[PDB]
């Protein structure tokens, strides 16, 4: 007759492979399904003969391994994860891609920010945390993601890879970590001149090609949120605020440097989305483009209307503080 | 009178500054003497404000934190860190270094291999061990020598850095942890690669050729036990083996893989250093030698020799496998 949430209905597996596909819909459970059904549906339950079980397991222990940050929580893994899905539809990578590779695309946008503290790199540094001094000042918090991505693929239990042969092991490991750790954005204008570089004549059949393609990729899913549908966009501007004034006030209470870019007293979510569409994102994609064209009309297209529609939102709020 | 052993002679003194030194003679207790009279004698205490009796509680904890291999231990730190003081005059390197980068290699040599275990990276890895998942894979050893090295330094009682400003503070952290990380034999040809290429034109004034200069410097003290005088040398290459076939052990009984060079049946003292002081010692020291060719004399010399002493030693040492076997 009705059939309970977690079995999602054909519709919502029609929605969940495009880009629009609105991620506030759902619940944990819903949202845990949803990757669920993404694995079986690429094929990567079959090809590497992942036990069901086992894949449902490991999400679920995923889903518990993410705090519940305002930005960096499940619910973005959720939209990382499902980008990196559109994108496998929308650029057809699986013609592009080895079954192996787009295991290592999906499983690294999962894991990416497993039990991120809510305080970036540069806090971390100067607080001198655990992080920081466990990780020598190195991708503190992508080093940390990685390692317990694979804390739990440890477990039996969650090994969603215990039927793959070692050497495979190896090379999955290998890229899930490089991947990971690229979304340090620290590195962004590092990896973005090598892609640019490897671009000047892209050639899918060379190695280091592929990989920076792969970072760039999962870089994309990343930081994908402008991408989406407006309405669904905006609430997640207020997250990212919330938590870099988070970061803000607490570096302030402990007397330790202050990003500009992140001051509760000088932020607005206009100023603060102009500079990164305008000069990080657009030109990511824009790039990015150059080996699928079809990503202008689909990505590059929303993140022109938000720089617009952001820019003009700014335009107004100087009129205001004017009158005052 | 006749004073305790803690007390070093002005002979011992005085012998601590050349490569000559007999690195076995000493107890921990005596050897910390020598590790702290070099911070003083070097203007470390001095330049740096270090409470002299910190700088005895960090040795102490320093030590303690060294575990008990046969040759990853706190023997072979004090030699890395016994050398890197001999480099410093036989090369008068307080002529072209800050005394902040002494300090560094300094403090880098006494924590580069802090709670080592007992095992490499490749078994860290390979034995997915919970070392290689914390570091992901990547010099998970050296990445943690140089974590316990900075965990021991935010101890207040242990902190010899505790009167210098912020600032130096991350200049030193940074300098010393890609100094620790630089010792990882895995990069060995990567990092002589990039001295060598600084080395066409190389400019003491360069921060970069100078960052490459104390890497090399470091890796130099490292692994320089054959630079050594014979009798205190040879005895660290059983250490080693010791260390090398206990994992190689281990490696064969877990299904692990086990590497030649390590394998119990196809390695001899001799075999071990023949190609180690060829192709990895000799040719580092060498180019190390363009900017100080006072070097070649005190340094590559004893490992020419030591050179053709084990390639004698495995002419004898073959023959002999010729009486044995059926
Ligand atoms: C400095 C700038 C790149 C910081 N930054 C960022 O890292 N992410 C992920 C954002 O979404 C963002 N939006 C504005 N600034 C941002
Ligand atoms: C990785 C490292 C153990 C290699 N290593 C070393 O450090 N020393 C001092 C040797 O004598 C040696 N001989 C072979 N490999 C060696
Ligand atoms: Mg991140
Ligand atoms: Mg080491
Ligand atoms: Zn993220
Ligand atoms: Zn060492």
């Amino acid at each position: 007759p009705t059939y309970p949430k977690y079995l999602l209905s054909p519709e919502t597996i029609e929605a969940l492979r495009k880009p629009t596909f609105d991620v506030w819909l759902w619940e944990p459970n819903e949202m845990l399904s949803c990757l669920e059904h993404m694995y079986h549906d690429l094929g990567l339950v079959r090809d590497f003969s992942i036990n069901p079980v086992t894949l449902r397991r490991w999400l679920f222990c995923v889903h518990d391994n993410y705090r519940n940050n305002p930005f960096h929580n499940f619910r973005h893994c959720f939209c990382v994860a499902q980008m990196m899905y559109s994108m496998v539809w929308l650029c057809s990578l699986q013609e592009k891609f080895s079954q192996t590779d787009i295991l290592i695309l999906m499983t690294a946008a999962i894991c990416h920010d497993l039990d991120h503290p809510g305080y970036n790199n540069t806090y971390q540094i100067n607080a001198r945390t655990e992080l920081a001094v466990r990780y020598n000042d190195i991708s503190p918090l992508e080093n940390h993601h990685c390692a317990v991505a694979f804390q739990i693929l440890a477990e039996p239990e969650c090994n969603i890879f215990s039927n793959i042969p070692p050497d495979g092991f190896k090379q999955i490991r290998q890229g899930m970590i490089t991947l990971i750790l690229a979304t340090d954005m620290a590195r962004h204008a590092e990896i973005m001149d090598s892609f640019k570089e490897k671009m000047e004549n892209f050639d899918y059949s060379n190695e280091e090609h592929m990989t920076l393609l792969k970072m760039i990729l999962i870089k994309c899913c990343d930081i994908s949120n402008e991408v989406r549908p407006m309405e669904v966009a905006e609430p997640w501007v207020d997250c990212l605020l919330e938590e870099y004034f988070m970061q803000s006030d607490r570096e302030k209470s402990e007397g330790l440097p202050v990003a500009p870019f992140m001051d509760r007293d000088k932020v607005t979510k206009a100023t603060a989305q102009i500079g990164f569409i305008k000069f990080v994102l657009i030109p990511m994609f824009e790039t990015v483009t150059k080996l699928f064209p079809m990503v202008e009309e689909i990505m590059l297209q929303p993140l022109w209307e938000s720089r617009d529609r952001y820019e003009e939102l700014k335009r107004i709020d100087d009129a205001m503080k004017e009158l005052q």
